[PDB]
């Protein structure tokens, strides 16, 4: 019996946010916008309400949730060992950055953290998310709003495809600004570790952290063992049709001929090269490509074609993050 309430992204109707806060108080799951992707959230201190997130997403128990906060004072409650990183955190928060810390809070149950001694924490730069958290009065545990393994919802149409009739409330604030999930950095080890590339660019983190480690699974998508964050273990971001990622574009002639029943996801500058194609954005504006990629995967899988074929991009700036997503999605990679 799902309700969809439109709110302004800058000054949302506090009445809609109070309705959402009341649902959260009742141990219900709601869907809300951020600057990255839509989230599906519960009271972070409510065990049974956080289990409902796992059940609703068809999500493996060992994939932990990000705890969304609105103030530095809430970070003092839920984490420890962060005092040396506060100057850093204050430069990027609120914003599209998630950090892994040692868990303090007795109050955040093991289901949220997948029984790990660490917690993933984000302060999102979206007035709707910040105002909801503050009105509700507890942190919100929220993964991406999508069935697990599917592309992350960046607008209410995608949320509706996955969750109509399954959640009481969806707050609609339109297309998310970035269209890609937060950068994840582990700050619990001697050297900081990138776990998921995102809108906070690898190049920027390397300026601040010369010793930043970038593990193989970030450049390949191939992690086994116990994941410390979202977006590491399992198939992700995947359309309902086989995804062929083409890193080496000189084989694009050969791929199209090997997989005849195709639609191509391509850039504006190569649009008049393919008969059937979805234009995801321009190479002159890489943020356009990040903004639309999950959308493009969802249109593409509805074109009644057997195979979705995607152009590769430079492993640089925001396109690093795009390629990480496409590699975790791809049924085949032509390199
Ligand atoms: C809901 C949103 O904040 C998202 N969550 C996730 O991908 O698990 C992110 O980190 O950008
Ligand atoms: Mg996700």
């Amino acid at each position: 019996s799902t309700r969809v309430l439109k709110v302004d992204p800058l000054f949302p109707d506090e009445k809609v946010l109070k309705e959402a806060a009341e649902l959260l108080r009742n141990g219900e799951v709601i869907i809300f916008p951020t600057e990255t992707v839509y989230g599906i959230g519960a009271d972070a201190y409510n065990e049974e309400a956080c289990k409902k997130i796992f059940k609703l997403k068809e999500r493996p128990a060992d994939n932990p949730l990000i705890v969304h906060i609105h103030s530095f004072k809430q970070l003092e409650e839920i984490a420890e060992g962060y005092e040396p990183h506060l100057d850093f955190l204050k430069k990027f928060w609120p914003g599209p950055l998630t950090v892994i810390f040692r868990k303090k809070s007795e109050k955040i149950p093991p289901v949220v953290t997948a029984d790990l001694p660490t917690v993933a924490v984000r302060m999102p730069a979206h007035p709707v998310a910040l105002k909801l958290i503050e009105l509700f009065g507890h942190p919100i545990a929220a993964p991406s709003a999508n069935i697990s393994g599917r592309p992350s919802a960046t607008n209410v149409k995608h949320v509706i495809e996955d969750f109509m009739g399954k959640v009481k409330l969806i707050i609609d604030a339109g297309d998310t600004p970035f269209g890609l999930e937060s950068t994840i950095v582990d700050l619990t080890k001697e050297k900081p570790v990138l776990l998921r590339p995102g809108p906070v660019e690898v190049e920027r983190l390397k300026e601040l952290f010369p010793e930043l480690v970038v593990p193989d699974f970030v450049r390949k998508g191939n992690f086994k063992g116990r994941p410390l964050a979202p977006g590491m273990k399992y198939r992700h971001y995947a359309p309902l049709k086989p995804l062929i990622l083409v890193e080496d574009l000189t084989k694009m002639e050969e791929v199209l001929k090997k997989y005849p029943d195709h639609v191509v996801i391509c850039v504006e500058e190569r649009k008049e090269l393919y008969d059937d194609r979805i234009v995801v954005g321009s190479l002159k504006n890489p943020y356009s490509i990040a903004q639309n990629i999950f959308s493009a995967l969802r249109e593409a899988e509805k074109m009644g074609k057997e195979y979705i074929i995607v152009e590769g991009f430079e492993e640089r700036g925001i396109l690093f993050a795009v390629m990480n997503r496409l590699r975790k999605a791809a049924t085949e990679i032509v390199r």
